[PDB]
């Protein structure tokens, strides 16, 4: 064991038996194993890690080390030969709104986050990766192949730093490297409220005992709130327009400002917390701030759970939904509610659903201004377009009226993500999320595509024609075998996303299984699930079900025309109704009288 820099948590905390609310960290959810699902613990390993050295090192690291007898291809080569495409025409999903993509990023962010170590690294090590493309320690650069346009204009590589892990702790037993999940595994609004005490406290409005989340003091949205700005230099949201000097938002999850629709969604969630606190106070003016914060949080946590499991999962999983996520039976305390490492790659299917543009739409759902449509890449780390240029209402309208990209075997990831991605700590709109996804797959020691096929009770192709029949695509299978030379060596991100979609869904069979299990586990294994007997009252539960994204939008913006089913492709004015024709969240059953 080399003296490599690493972060390892202790990390223990004590538990309260009677507590009616979740902890911030997610500790104490499970009584028998209180750290299960808590943040800052290892991602769970559904199958043993697969490293080149049966050790931390990742496949692709040493030149002369093969995987199953073949060299693994460069992540950027796979990306260029398989993931990329020119023509954006015909790629939109005729029956998914762009809100469908956006919820998935939201749900992803609630559940997992494996930050790189590099933030905790010496400046000489950061600059050595970028400036010289030299592989060492964490630094694991994505090298360009020879016929790559980025060679000519960017250098010999893209920088990349290995994910954080729980660092060797005694007895230096032979355990493979285990990456950290930095947020709570429970679907618990941790992206709004935080997964650590210190952040969760900074986000709160202490000053007024009304249980409010802190809001921006420097700017407002026709009176409605924005999240506070976050103080830290450098701020990537500053770097992208140094004239506008509008920093990133400060939210319960670090990645909130990564793109403008995510920030929009986080802004909707904040507002609902505050709206709930106010109305609860009215009902219960005797409740103090803590009680009002906790009861609102709890309501918002259920809201995310209902929207995800009632509205989102059925239309991702389609015909496999019932098989993996059958109706609820109550809290089972022997279920592992931890997020698996493989899930953090499975759920990147979202990436194939991101389209190349974003639109702002007026109150007649017509283009908001002369440059109302914008290219996705101009919107990475871009808070100024919100603050300065119309607020969230136009952006929300385009989440409703515009469409997600459909996954498609010869048009996988838009070039806005595949060539023009911006990352903090690098200066250029020049990165490739697909390449990064593959490198990270390796970084995490992921078993290859057949291991997971076999895990999920599915066949394991060994030849070209085997592969063709599974992918139902001769040319893609050809390109894959040319790169891999086998299917055992195909990285799970690209293998799982290549399979045609299941009926009524938007992922294939392998991903539906992987995702399927995970979500079933995080519902069944959660002591605070909204429907779990005892968490809410009977009467509370009849109000809670009524929720809808539509209602969330009406309540927290000045939009009055929304569809009933928001994840559907909805075209206005046909599929749009007056806000009034939509159910509310009835808060009466929260009035807790003396008697
Ligand atoms: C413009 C929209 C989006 C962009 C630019 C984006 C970009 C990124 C980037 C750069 C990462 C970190 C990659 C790494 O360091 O390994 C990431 C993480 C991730 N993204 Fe996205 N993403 C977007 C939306 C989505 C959507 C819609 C989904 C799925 C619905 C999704 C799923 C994920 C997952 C699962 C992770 C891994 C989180 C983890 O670290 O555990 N993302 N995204
Ligand atoms: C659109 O999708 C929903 C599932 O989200 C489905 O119920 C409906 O039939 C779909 N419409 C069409 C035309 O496929
Ligand atoms: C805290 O709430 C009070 C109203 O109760 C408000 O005037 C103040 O702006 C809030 N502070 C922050 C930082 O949101
Ligand atoms: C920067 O923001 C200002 C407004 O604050 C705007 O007029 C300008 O076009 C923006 N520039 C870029 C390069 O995005
Ligand atoms: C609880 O989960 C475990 C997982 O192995 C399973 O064996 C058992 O069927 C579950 N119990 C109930 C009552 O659902
Ligand atoms: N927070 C900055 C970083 O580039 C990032 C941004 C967005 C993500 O979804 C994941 C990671
Ligand atoms: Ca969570």
């Amino acid at each position: 064991s080399w003296e490599v820099g690493c972060g390892a948590p202790v990390p223990l905390v004590t538990c309260d038996e009677q507590s009616p609310y979740r902890t911030i960290t997610g500790d104490c959810n499970n009584r028998r194993s209180p750290a299960l699902g808590a943040a800052n613990r290892a991602l769970a390993r559904w199958l043993p890690a697969e490293y080149e050295d049966g050790l931390a090192v990742p496949f692709g690291w040493t030149q002369r080390k093969t995987r199953n007898g073949f060299r693994v291809p460069l992540a950027r080569e796979v990306s260029n030969k398989i993931v990329g495409y020119l023509d954006e025409e015909g790629v939109l999903d005729q029956n998914r709104s762009l809100l469908f993509m956006q919820w998935g990023q939201i749900v992803d962010h609630d559940l997992d986050f494996a930050p790189e170590t590099e933030l905790g690294s010496s400046e000489h090590s950061k600059v050595q990766c970028e400036e010289y493309c030299v592989q060492g320690d964490e630094c694991f650069p994505i090298m360009f192949p020879k016929n790559d346009p980025k060679l000519k204009t960017q250098g010999k590589c893209m920088p990349f730093f290995r994910a954080g892990f729980v660092c060797p702790t005694p007895p230096y037993q032979s355990l493979a490297r285990d990456q950290i999940n930095a947020v709570t595994s429970f679907l618990d609004a941790s992206l709004v409220y935080g997964s650590e005490p210190s952040l969760a406290s900074r986000l709160r409005n202490l000053s007024s005992p009304l249980g409010l989340m802190a809001v921006n003091q420097e700017a407002w949205d026709h009176g409605l709130a924005y999240p506070p700005f976050n103080n830290v230099k450098p701020s990537p949201c500053e770097f992208i327009n140094t004239t506008a000097h509008v920093p990133c938002f400060q939210a319960g999850d670090s990645r909130a400002s990564e793109q403008i629709l995510l920030a929009t969604v986080h802004t909707l969630l904040l507002r609902e917390h505050n709206r709930l606190a106010r109305e609860l106070k009215r009902l219960n003016p005797h409740w103090d701030g803590e009680m009002l914060y906790q009861e609102a949080r709890k309501i918002l946590g259920a809201f995310i759970q209902i929207i995800t499991f009632r509205d989102y999962l059925p239309i991702v999983l389609g015909s496999e939904m019932q098989k993996w996520i059958p109706p609820y039976q109550g809290y089972n305390n022997s279920v592992d509610p931890r997020i698996s490492n493989v899930f953090t790659f499975a759920f990147r299917f979202g990436h194939m659903e991101v389209p190349s543009t974003v639109s702002r739409l007026d109150e007649n759902y017509q283009p908001w201004g002369p440059e109302a449509e914008l290219p996705l890449h101009t919107l990475f780390f871009n808070t100024w377009r919100i603050i300065k240029d119309g607020g969230i209402d136009p952006l929300v309208r385009g989440l409703l009226a515009k469409n997600s990209k459909l996954m498609n075997q010869n048009k996988m990831v838009t070039s806005e993500l595949r060539n023009k991605l911006f990352q903090p700590t690098h200066k250029v709109h020049g990165f490739d999320l697909a390449a990064i996804n593959l490198q990270r797959c390796r970084d995490h020691g992921m078993p290859g595509y057949n291991s997971w096929r076999g895990f999920c009770g599915l066949s394991q192709p060994k030849t070209l024609k085997g592969l063709q029949a599974v992918l139902k695509n001769k040319v893609l299978a050809k390109k894959l075998l040319d790169l891999y030379k086998t299917p055992d060596n195909i990285d799970i991100w690209i293998g799982g996303n290549a399979e045609p979609m299941v009926e009524r869904g938007r992922v294939g069979p392998l991903l539906a299984c992987l995702l399927g299990r995970q979500f079933q586990q995080i519902r069944d294994g959660d002591r605070f699930w909204w429907e779990n007997p005892g968490v809410f009252t009977e009467k509370q539960r009849d109000s809670l079900q009524k929720v809808s994204f539509s209602r969330l939008i009406c309540d927290n913006t000045h939009i009055t025309k929304v569809p009933l089913h928001a994840f559907q492709a909805n075209n206005y004015p046909h599929d749009f109704v007056d806000c009034s024709a939509v159910d509310k969240l009835d808060l009466s059953p929260w009035a807790s009288r003396e008697n």
